[PDB]
């Protein structure tokens, strides 16, 4: 029954634009908006003006700043931002009652990875040393924060999905969920809390066993499923699949949603698709479940997501008064990726000391009247380490 309503909502944000926390860093505390980030490694932070920024670090104004005299280059498939490495105080306003020295990427410049009217001005990569950049060496945030502190090592997220779009007002004003920093918020998920095994600590990694389409199974041999890898990450929106994995799932939701017919461009995850109000048709749409490898050997569980979890509420061109929504699965060559918009279904614990992620369905997750996200078990499964690619 533990309750922690210091970060129950200390969140904000959306699957489009990613969840963001308070942060302090420097002396005396400079307030940023930070984006919460289970797929990379690193702490960084806007560090001189740029057009989208609405504030950023000095480090000058700070008496505790302690330079490293070293640079760091971080590139991604879409965007990338160099920056000079450092050392501050930090803390979490609505995070457990400490401060901690920890490693700042102070960035001073950047290509397309800032986002006009995100809200946020830096990241925060919850993941593990390995992934770090410029290498292993630079301590992770959450590392130092174990280190420094009695703060147990897990943390939880309580993605809120709103189910409907937000213009910026609404989401400046809305709560989009809790991050808990060295605990489990019992009033955050209903039933069980079901965990999979961390395969290896640099992302979050996990192993899939099967994929099914509304209970019919997708059939790949499982290796498929995590190839090269699969992971948890929420500072990723969509739930990307590796290309043959894809393809055959979109097949099969293209098959079941068959009474009626979009554009290409929707199942490419680029163009919206809209329905006069309050006429969504959730039920042509199928659940997709994923099932996870078990603690236990030969038992495996399984999540079931929505389809008002993989598509994306978006905003009308035309403003009108249509539902629309974009589609956000989407093909990956870097592995399985469960975004956001799955994690919006899902109280997800990341179990460092024990080396585990939990799942629950969410307190917030959006639905229906008729189903439910769900997380479930158990079943028997062989073989599963098989599941794995090396
Ligand atoms: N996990 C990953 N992290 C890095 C840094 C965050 C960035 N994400 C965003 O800007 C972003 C933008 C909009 C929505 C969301 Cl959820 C995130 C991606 C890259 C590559 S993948």
């Amino acid at each position: 029954r533990g309750s922690f309503v210091e970060m129950v909502d200390n969140l904000r944000g959306k699957s489009g634009q990613g969840y963001y926390v308070e942060m302090t860093v420097g002396s005396p505390p400079q307030t940023l908006n930070i984006l919460v980030d289970t797929g990379s490694s690193n702490f960084a932070v806007g560090a001189a003006p740029h057009p989208f920024l609405h504030r950023y670090y000095q480090r000058q104004l700070s008496s505790t700043y302690r330079d490293l005299r070293k640079g760091v280059y971080v590139p991604y498939t879409q965007g990338k931002w160099e920056g000079e490495l450092g050392t501050d105080l930090v803390s979490i306003p609505h995070g457990p009652n400490v401060t901690v020295r920890a490693n700042i990427a102070a960035i001073t410049e950047s290509d397309k990875f800032f986002i006009n009217g995100s809200n946020w001005e830096g990241i925060l990569g919850l993941a593990y040393a390995e992934i770090a950049r410029p290498d292993d060496s630079l301590e992770p945030f959450f590392d130092s924060l174990v280190k420094q502190t009695h703060v147990p090592n897990l943390f939880s997220l309580q993605l809120c999905g709103a189910g409907f779009p937000l213009n910026q007002s609404e989401v400046l004003a809305s709560v989009g969920g809790s991050m808990i920093i060295g605990g489990i918020d019992h009033s955050l998920y209903t039933g069980s809390l079901w965990y999979t095994p961390i395969r290896r600590e640099w992302y979050y990694e996990v192993i899939i066993v099967r994929v099914e389409i509304n209970g019919q199974d997708l059939k790949m041999d499982c290796k498929e499923y995590n190839y090269d890898k699969s992971i948890v990450d929420s500072g990723t929106t969509n739930l990307r699949l590796p290309k043959k994995v894809f393809e055959a799932a979109v097949k099969s939701i293209k098959a079941a949603s068959s009474t009626e017919k979009f554009p290409d461009g929707f199942w490419l995850g680029e163009q919206l698709v809209c329905w006069q109000a309050g006429t969504t048709p959730w039920n042509i749409f199928p659940v997709i479940s994923l099932y996870l490898m078990g603690e236990v050997t030969n038992q495996s569980f399984r999540i079931t997501i929505l389809p008002q979890q993989y598509l994306r509420p978006v905003e009308d061109v035309a403003t009108s008064q249509d539902d629309c929504y974009k589609f956000a699965i989407s093909q990956s060559s870097t592995g399985t990726v469960m975004g956001a918009v799955i994690m919006e279904g899902f109280y997800v614990v990341f179990d460092r000391a024990r080396k585990r992620i939990g799942f629950a369905v969410s307190a917030c997750h959006v639905h229906d009247e008729f189903r439910t996200a769900a997380v479930e078990g158990p079943f028997v499964t062989l073989d599963m380490e098989d599941c794995g690619y090396n």
